[PDB]
């Protein structure tokens, strides 16, 4: 069975809060926190790109899972912001982390991206055709935001999270999972001629509330488990009421819930693994867990996981 | 076991001859054919994007397959050309196809992204995970493409190519693979900010004609097969030259190696898909066949697939 390793993020220096944002576009504190949750998001520097912070997030993620560079067969970097198109984000860290016998490729799924990564390398380790697999989501949504538009400026953050993914022992490892998606809402959350962000805001909403308890729900029954088996939820990180939904779904207390999103706000494939670090980090997450994780993105993607953590 | 289960391709109609390249930069038709081995290659219409060449492969390949796109599990899409970076091409024909059960995703690795998709929906089949997974390798090279300057514009032409994945019986299917990347060689093929391609041409030249005869003998390998046993070899249509390595390395005959270089030029991910339908079409691959592609791309990736046709 594959399972997770280890976990790291990089999470950018600059803090933007919604003060900050109050001189930069029509907007108030009072409504950013009430409609979405979000009171500060990180923004990376103009010369650090997502290729500087999905190595960072690596490195951490390598170390806390023990494994050198050397021994990863396969590198996947979920990403819609490459430094550019190609060289991809993964070749680029592929050589900066010294994994000369991994191979590498960027996975696009918007929001979801993490999901469909980690799943990706459940199967090449199940198949027993790799060992160690390190999957990153990465995203400088700074770089293709409409600064000048409240209604998706407010919305965005920058960041990076890793997990290496392996072998694991006994229960642990990624129990079931889910994967979906519908073209039909793609004109719901597109990037622009300008690379700008457009997004028909209560269209998104109204898709993921439905789309991300059902999502957990299913993995849940997939893996053979009822909600009284959740230990914890990690569920995309975009808006207090989108995740508020998912929680009420599973039945689970509030503080079986990840929420980061009024720290870093919506930061799309790296908000999963950089809320999983969070709670490590703090101790709310222990061997023998079962974790559901599960994300809502662009083109309208979806994906869901529920793992037994543990080597 | 997974295997192809039906193929096919779109053809952009424009044709971009040598002598019409001739009055665009200052080149030569004896130039061309010489150092590349191309003569023709074709151009998508400017409202001609890969979202439309790749439903239109995608289309050819369910009807070859005798697959509905209703019973598609997954969609791949090998790119760096979508219409938009999202929604991807793959969220756009899952729903152009109709196929609304399917994931999908859009993956990244230059000229060997079909390659790491039909390794990658192998895993998905393999797994007992999905039965039915569509790969798409699809570029329109002419967006990106400096067309003042000569290094590059006349190396590079549009169009998609697809193959349904699935279970086969038997001995067929897809026997083994690689993938491999070197982040090192990013420096010397990239998008720049103009999105424009860059190419240092010698050094991509002197890699590529060392690691596409390794990758080869490599897969006949692990298939437990010897050079004898190969019936036909796809490579990657870039170069003569470099395709002729190849086929030196495996003592093949020239009428067992696909070439359509010469009239469709280097078409990225599609460029091994498109050559598998003409030979295909041409009656030169039978059921039983040992076919080995190979295939090698920016940011220094590549990949081989040993498969026996047939279902
Ligand atoms: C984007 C989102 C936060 C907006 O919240 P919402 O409840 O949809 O808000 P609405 O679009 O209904 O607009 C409510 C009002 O606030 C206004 N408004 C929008 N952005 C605003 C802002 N930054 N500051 C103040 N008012 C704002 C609207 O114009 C509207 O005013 P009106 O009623 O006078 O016309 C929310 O819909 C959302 O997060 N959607 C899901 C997106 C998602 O899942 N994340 C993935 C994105 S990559
Ligand atoms: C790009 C490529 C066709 C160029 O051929 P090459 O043998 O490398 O040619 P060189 O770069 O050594 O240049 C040879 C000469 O031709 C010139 N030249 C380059 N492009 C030319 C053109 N279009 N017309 C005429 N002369 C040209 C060069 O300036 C040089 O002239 P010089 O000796 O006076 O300086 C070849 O290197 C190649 O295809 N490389 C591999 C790329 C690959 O694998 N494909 C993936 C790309 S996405």
């Amino acid at each position: 069975k594959a399972g997770i390793l280890g976990v790291g993020r990089y999470i950018p220096e600059k803090v933007l809060t919604n003060h900050d944002l109050e001189k930069m576009v029509e907007t108030s504190d009072e409504w950013i926190r009430t409609r979405t949750g979000i009171e500060e998001r990180r923004i990376a520097a103009d010369d650090v790109f997502s290729s500087h912070m999905a190595v960072a997030a690596a490195k951490n993620a390598l170390e806390q899972a023990e494994v050198a560079a050397e021994d990863l067969d396969m590198i996947l970097v979920a990403t819609v912001t490459p430094d550019q198109s190609f060289p991809t984000v993964s070749c680029m860290i592929q050589e900066q982390l010294g994994a000369k016998k991994a191979c590498a490729m960027d996975i696009s799924a918007a929001c979801a991206g993490f999901m469909y990564g980690v799943v990706t390398g459940k199967q090449f380790i199940e198949s027993g055709t790799y060992k160690h697999v390190l999957v990153v989501g990465v995203e400088k949504l700074s770089s293709i935001t409409d600064w000048e538009d409240r209604n998706t400026a407010v919305l965005f953050g920058d960041g990076a999270g890793a997990a290496v993914v392996g072998p694991v022992s006994d229960d642990r490892g990624i129990l079931s999972f889910e994967l979906g998606a519908d073209g039909t809402g793609g004109q719901h959350l597109y990037l622009n001629e300008k690379r700008h962000t457009i997004m028909n805001g209560r269209e998104v909403f109204k898709f993921a509330v439905r789309q991300m308890g059902e999502s957990c729900v299913n993995v849940i029954e997939k893996a053979g488990l009822s909600k009284e088996d959740v230990d914890f939820l990690i569920p995309h990180q975009a808006n207090i009421r989108i995740m508020e939904a998912a929680r009420e779904r599973l039945e689970l207390p509030v503080e079986k819930m990840s929420k980061t999103v009024h720290k870093y706000g919506n930061t799309s494939a790296a908000s999963i693994p950089i809320s999983l670090v969070e709670e490590l980090e703090a101790g709310k997450i222990k061997d023998g867990d079962v974790v559901v994780m599960v994300g809502f993105g662009g083109g309208l993607t979806w994906g869901a996981i529920a793992i037994r953590w543990g080597r």
